[PDB]
């Protein structure tokens, strides 16, 4: 009774237990899906899912957190299913996903009208049924902080403020997006506790990295296995560098993997060059092994999957 | 045979009868949609869409031609159903309506990929049915020509010279972006005359009209009762001077109407003021009385509403 899950009773926080807090069961963008169906296929995008939730659960993971919401193709009845199969514990959220302007429908809305379609995912349900969002997320990249970013960003600070769920956000690591992000909701009275500023990975900048967490907020090292950002070996180094000087506090680790996704950027021609080892299971495979070796202890491994995901969500 | 209609065997262009070129029986944003359901009534878009589309059937409107593609929330399915109850012939399209960039499913795809899109549409047929696309709608708006809207231009090109199907298009008429859609589309082997390009009749610029008429494509006198676009009266003087100085082979006239809409913009509170007589009979009440009491003959309104179209898709 206080994290909702897709598909199943809500939760205590402290049941919450070892948590991946950015991955995507599927991706997709809703106008081309609705235009042209033909174009995907559902019982593979199913079983995809199933197996790299089935083998993150293996590894023991108990909860994932899909930042999927309007603009990424969020499908709460799929998430439904793929619980269904899995027993995982899902949460999702709410939010709206854009880089520049909002759909059309938002001309002449106010935030607060925008924050209203984030409440009534809290309050009321997803998308018709009794789901309730747990976290609002929100972005910005290469384009900046756009008027409709702002609007987006603002209406997100309300909905937190109204409901206390936290907010995640993605950004882009170069360009400051990130530490505009903390600011404009922090300025809006959202506890920095609350944040989770996202993308912060694709970066070796260890002072803007230590900028945002000292201003309060969760830093997300969470894109494990996408090299095109940043190569393994070098987030691995980032990692470590910021266990050592005592950031474990802030750190939440992750690898925004997507188990479908419809980016013409993810064709599979282009995984080996791009993203070859990329996968909702690589962190186990490479960098907490790499962690350990390197004497990060497993009290520390618990703080970033375990209790930064707990207090996140408290 | 030649024409395909919505739900109807396909016509000869030369029963097309009285044609209305660029009408709307529902607009809405994809992803809005999608994500929030509770922001919208069927049952009350469907009723609005029938008693339209059967006023305008009383005044003798035998074809609609609805560019709502992707990004207006084309659903061929709600077009079956107000076909059903009314009979109109009813020309559904395809293409992709943008102002900046594309869905990110379209990042490191080619035109070419795009082009492929719309001649599914068009020869197979829309959304998993067998209604198939009789032209491509194509935009671009305050923002100009922007890479992405270029691509989306050229990707229409294809799909006229592969299928012969015309292309309708949104313009800004202040910013010479219907010059340039013309400009691209004929430098790369469309027909000037298998164009109709959008919205010019938001501008009293008598000379900037003609320019896109002379150098061959249709042009659309296409918003009226749009006041906030120009005013009713405004738009009867420029399409009656395009009329004596000889442009009515060129002249197309509609009202972009919306049976419903979802932008902000379209609130009904801002009616009276934005937008208080517009409707999908307008033309019927005010323009075509106006025409024709200031002298312009019955042959030049058969040239408009039912020449030109035919020609258009001929
Ligand atoms: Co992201
Ligand atoms: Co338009
Ligand atoms: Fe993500
Ligand atoms: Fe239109």
């Amino acid at each position: 009774m206080r994290i909702p899950l897709v598909g199943k009773d809500s939760i205590e926080s402290k049941d919450i237990g070892f948590t991946l807090i950015h991955e995507h069961l599927r991706v997709f963008s809703e106008a081309v899906r609705q235009q042209w169906p033909h174009l995907y296929n559902e019982d593979e995008e199913f079983r995809n899912a199933v197996n790299e939730v089935k083998r993150a659960m293996q590894f023991g993971v108990k909860t994932i957190v899909d930042p999927t919401v309007m603009g990424l193709g969020r499908d709460i009845r799929f998430m439904e299913k793929v619980v269904k199969a899995t027993g995982i514990n899902l949460v999702a959220g709410t939010g709206i996903y854009i880089y520049i302007d909002l759909p059309f429908y938002f001309l002449n809305r106010s935030i607060d009208e925008i924050a209203d379609l984030f409440i009534h995912d809290i309050k009321e349900g997803i998308q018709g049924t009794l789901n309730k969002a747990g976290f609002v997320k929100i972005a910005a990249d290469e384009p900046g902080i756009t008027k409709d970013v702002e609007k987006v960003i603002r209406a997100a600070a309300i909905a937190n403020k109204e409901t206390k769920v936290p907010i995640i956000t993605h950004s882009n690591a170069h360009n400051n997006t990130g530490l505009e992000q903390q600011r404009i909701l922090t300025e809006e009275g959202v506890d920095p506790g609350k944040i989770l500023i996202g993308h912060l990975g694709d970066t070796d900048n260890i002072d803007y990295i230590k900028k945002i967490a000292d201003k309060g907020s969760f830093i997300g090292l969470d894109r494990y296995g996408l090299d095109l950002f940043l190569p393994v070996d070098k987030r691995n180094e980032t990692t470590l560098r910021l266990i050592k000087d005592g950031y474990s506090d802030k750190i939440m680790i992750s690898h925004d993997y997507c188990c479908t996704i419809d980016f013409g950027t993810a064709k599979p021609e282009y995984k080996p060059k791009l993203a070859p080892r990329w996968s909702i299971t690589l962190i186990f495979e490479d960098t907490i092994p790499f962690l350990k070796r390197n004497g990060v202890n497993e009290e520390v491994i618990a703080t970033i999957f375990k209790e930064n995901p707990k207090k996140f969500f408290s």
